[PDB]
């Protein structure tokens, strides 16, 4: 679990949005496992802007960050997981590293700020969905 708090918006893996995100929602993509929803307190996160190749991950079955160099977003199939089938997800991100279900919404962050969320795992990869590429959500 875990999100990233930009502004006024809460940005969630899709498939772990609950009804109150949906009842707010401000966007959503199923091919990039995200959502956002509309939040009343402002957050402490800040996106990146940048094409960064490299960064630090939290892995929660792990109690841990680690560092990892990632694949620049692109299309990529991804193998069935216990919450998606298998399908090609968009503006995924990938580095060798841990992933288990669980660890979906752990932050990687480069020095520029937060660049994406955990999205998928297995097979020694872990996936990120990018967010840098989502201008609006540093503004209204
Ligand atoms: N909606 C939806 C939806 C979610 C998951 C699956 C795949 N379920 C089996 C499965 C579990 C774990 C695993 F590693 C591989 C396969 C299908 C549809
Ligand atoms: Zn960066």
């Amino acid at each position: 679990s875990g999100a990233i708090y930009v502004g006024n918006y809460r940005v969630v893996n899709r498939h772990l949005a609950t009804h109150n995100d949906w009842a707010n929602l401000v966007w959503e993509d199923s091919s990039r496992d995200l959502l956002v929803s509309s939040t009343t307190a402002q957050g402490c996160d800040t996106i990146a802007r940048c094409d960064c190749q490299t960064g630090v991950y939290y892995c929660s079955s792990r109690r841990k960050h680690y560092p990892v160099s990632f694949s620049k977003p692109s299309l990529i199939f991804v193998e069935a997981s216990e919450y998606y089938p298998a399908r090609y997800q968009s503006h995924l991100m990938l580095a060798v590293g841990h992933s288990e279900p669980g660890d979906c919404g752990g932050i990687l962050r480069c020095q520029h700020g937060v660049v994406g969320i955990v999205s998928t795992g297995g097979n020694g990869l872990v996936g990120f969905a990018d967010v840098r590429d989502l201008l609006w959500l540093d503004e209204e």
